[PDB]
């Protein structure tokens, strides 16, 4: 792993439920026989989204916890937990789409204005999720059914590892800026949706705030806007994206644009905290999506993103410190291609994610964004799980591997692991001062033969006089290694002698000794 250590000891592998319910895919004993399965090869949990459509459908505090709290038994007769997302957002709704649970359709008559749903620039109208401007609804929707889950699954509260919340569309923490009806979808630049009434007068009245009147706008901005109402967002999507964003205007507007998702951040986090936390004190986590097309773009930089709402992911992840939410994000098995058109970089997004995350102290987990059907695919995410700290991961999903032993057997291996502390003593390493000790193996636990940026460092046992280190492995595996000195400069100065191994590491903790 980045920086001289081993893999995230508090790992653990989670597999994502069906989109539909189990009694439409199989009966709960089927399941229950599942989760055994699933268990047997290294999964801790089943994360599941519990849809908001259905837990209060028919109005007004006229909840339904019945699915909920029928599911997490089952999990409790298959000896699992679980981690339920409280999926306040739309389920599928175009065909070839596995659901269709649309929010409850009476939450709209609370507004008679058109400040709960998106409008894009081309005037596209979105209701996957609701508006983050409007957090009064927020606010009371999001708290009632926060806390009347709690009080449901209390009776379950042993068999719940952590709980999800839904930031905006697909469960993300985002702007619904790329769908197939706003000509937006992969891997085309993204819409700014903020052209509904009530996201313009915000917008303007942010800005009033910010510098007073019109008068301090326009010295600020070096503009000659004639009236509060010419206080507006961007009329032209690509040149915005081409070159607005430089201008004065243009931070303004993404400060803004931004803000309002790290505002929504901090209201749920601190929403579900009260609900969640005194009965289950158990972490909460929210997602990031991984927007990986028009990243390298060279002239609409970062296309997809910023009307996705990312412009400065450092500022987004301080919310979610802010807020007590440990983030979760996507893609770790794609690679980066970055050329046209697409100019995707998923790879190299998830790196800059994962080390704004440690360098915060956020706690970080990861998720496949396509279904794997190959070990190759296998072997990436567990390059990026284990050598960027990642204290969790989760399959999207269930159908892949458990109709499927092959790969189920694949991903048990290389991703279904119990990290265990180990002792590696190397005797007799001849160094001179400013030279230091590293180890690099096979698996990508220990950083895949890299003596670049992922070996594992070691460190000088003054009274045994040897290179030892307390490193966490995979239980049960088999692993070769070897030990290396890197000169003061970077530079690999020489090799252990002998390739060394550990056949298979073991369960309990104990010493591996070797010499140079
Ligand atoms: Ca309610």
């Amino acid at each position: 792993a980045v920086n001289g250590k081993g893999m995230n000891p508090d790992y653990k592998a989670y597999l994502m439920a069906p989109l539909k319910k189990i009694p439409e895919v199989t009966n709960w004993e089927t399941f229950e026989n599942d989760l055994r399965w699933a268990k047997q090869n290294g999964f801790y949990a089943i994360t599941v989204d519990f849809w908001w459509g259905d837990m209060e459908k028919n109005g007004d505090q006229q909840f339904d916890f019945s699915y909920a709290q029928r599911f997490a038994q089952s999990v409790k007769n298959a000896g699992m937990k679980m981690i339920p997302i409280i999926s306040t957002h739309q389920c599928g709704g175009n065909v070839g789409d596995d659901c269709n649970v649309p929010i409850p359709s009476w939450v709209w008559n609370q507004k008679s204005d058109d400040s709960l749903y998106f409008k894009s620039e081309t005037g596209t109208v979105n209701k996957e999720t609701l508006n983050p401007l409007a957090s009064d609804v927020i606010r009371k929707e999001y708290g009632e059914l926060y806390t009347a889950f709690a009080a449901a699954m209390k009776p379950y509260k042993d068999v719940i590892a952590k709980i999800y919340l839904s930031g905006g569309p697909a469960g993300e923490l985002r702007y619904p800026s790329y769908t197939t009806s706003d000509g937006t979808g992969y891997p085309s630049r993204g819409k700014f949706q903020a052209y509904t009434e009530f996201a313009k007068s915000k917008f303007r009245l942010w800005v009033l705030n910010k510098y007073g009147s019109l008068n301090e706008v326009n010295k600020a901005w070096g503009t000659k806007l004639i009236s509060e109402l010419a206080i507006l967002p961007p009329s032209d999507g690509e040149q915005f994206l081409m070159n607005g964003y430089l201008s004065m205007y243009g931070k303004d507007y993404l400060e803004w644009y931004q803000g309002i998702l790290e505002n929504h951040t901090k209201l749920i986090g601190e929403l579900a905290h009260n609900a969640f936390d005194t009965t289950f004190q158990v972490p909460i986590g929210a997602k990031i999506a991984g927007v990986h097309w028009q990243y390298n773009n060279p002239t609409i930089p970062h296309g997809a993103e910023k009307p996705a709402g990312y412009n400065d992911y450092s500022h987004l992840l301080d919310a979610f410190k802010s807020a007590k939410l440990d983030v979760t994000f996507t893609c770790l098995e794609m690679t980066d291609k970055g050329s046209y058109p697409e100019y995707s970089m998923p790879k190299t997004l998830v790196q800059n994610i994962a080390t704004l995350a440690n360098e915060k102290g956020i706690v970080l987990n990861g998720e496949n964004a396509l279904s794997i059907g190959n070990e190759e695919e296998y072997k990436r995410v567990a390059e990026m799980a284990f050598n960027y700290n990642f204290a969790g991961f989760t399959l999207l999903r269930y159908q892949d591997v458990m109709y499927n032993n092959s790969l189920m057997g694949k991903f048990k291996d290389l991703l279904g692991v119990t990290p265990v502390m180990q002792t590696i003593v190397v005797k007799n390493v001849p160094t001179t001062i400013g030279d230091t000790v590293y180890i690099t193996g096979n698996r990508a636990e220990l950083g895949s033969w890299d003596t670049k940026q992922y070996p594992i460092q070691l460190y000088y046992d003054s009274h045994s006089n040897d290179w030892r280190g307390n490193v966490v492995l995979p239980a049960e595996r088999n692993i070769e290694f070897k030990a290396f000195i890197k000169s003061k400069d970077g530079t690999v100065k020489s090799w252990q002698t002998i390739q060394q191994s550990w056949n298979p590491v073991p369960l309990k903790t104990t010493s591996h000794t070797s010499s140079w």
